[PDB]
């Protein structure tokens, strides 16, 4: 019951969503240059973020191709935790400071990313979506040491929703008010935006989980209860006592970046 949307800017996105991987060194052959583009890497980015456009969906089109060249170095790694922590730990490292010219090139892409998510945002900012960030991290170790329902308390972190909602605040130059973010209404609809995504992606990655088929009954009744949720935020903004430009901030947020989380990837599959 969402409204599906692309930002205007989506077709000169997609024509230089290559330059910026080749130039960090992610991709640098012309067979994985096809591979990227096969992926619609930049489409997904437009979706996420239809109210981006120039640099900042530029932004988002790096995160999303840094999403799946960054997944593609844990298809024998995968297998052992103390192989995964070795790299995400070299990654992580960039949310504490400049990293060493011998990391590994998909931690300077994080990198230039991350550089570019926080500038022009307030501090708290940063630091709270830099713990969004290890909690994904956190999650590919704890995954891969179920290598060597309680699916959900790891999936929820490496489907990697959350650092997606964070950059289209960053995308849109605004914060929703951070104290309505850390509510419970608000943590309830993030969580079923988390969710929906997660059982969205194991019905398309069957073919290729969840499914180890409730899950479509299970997402019409978690956005049904989505609509509920976003019906108490009238509310929500007096208990908080937002004024106006805040109210704004969590009207923008609703519908700019979780509203757009939840359809964006079912459009794009
Ligand atoms: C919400 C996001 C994308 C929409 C849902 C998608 C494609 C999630 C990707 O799930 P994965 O199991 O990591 O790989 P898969 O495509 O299933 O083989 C951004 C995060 C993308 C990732 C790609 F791996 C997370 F690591």
């Amino acid at each position: 019951p969402l409204p599906g949307r692309q930002s205007p800017d989506h077709a000169r996105a997609e024509a230089e969503q290559l330059a910026w991987p080749r130039s960090l060194g992610l991709i640098r052959s012309d067979a994985a240059a096809e591979r990227h583009l096969r992926g619609g890497y930049a489409d997904l980015a437009s979706r996420f973020y239809p109210h981006a456009t120039g640099a900042d969906l530029d932004l988002g089109v790096d995160l999303m191709s840094w999403y799946f060249l960054f997944d593609d170095l844990f298809d024998p790694r995968g297998e052992n935790p103390e192989d995964t922590k070795q790299l995400t730990d070299q990654v992580a490292a960039a949310l504490d400071g400049p990293l060493p010219d011998t990391a590994p090139p998909i931690a300077h892409g994080f990198a230039d990313i991350w550089r570019r998510t926080c500038e022009g945002m307030t501090p708290a900012w940063c630091a709270r979506s830099a713990r969004h960030w290890r909690n994904y991290f956190d999650g590919y170790v704890d995954e891969a040491e179920s290598r060597f329902a309680q699916y959900l308390a790891m999936r929820r972190h490496t489907i990697g929703v959350q650092p997606t909602v964070d950059l289209a605040e960053r995308a849109g130059r605004f914060e929703v008010p951070h104290r309505v973010f850390d509510s419970a209404v608000m943590s309830a609809m993030l969580q079923i935006a988390v969710d929906v995504n997660l059982l969205l992606n194991d019905i398309a990655s069957l073919e290729k989980n969840m499914v180890m088929s409730h899950m479509q009954n299970e997402v019409r009744a978690r956005l049904e209860q989505y609509l509920l949720l976003e019906s108490c935020l009238p509310k929500v903004g007096e208990i908080y006592q937002l004024d106006t430009a805040e109210r704004e901030a969590l009207e923008r947020y609703r519908t700019d970046a979780v509203r757009t989380v939840i359809r964006g990837s079912y459009d794009w599959h």
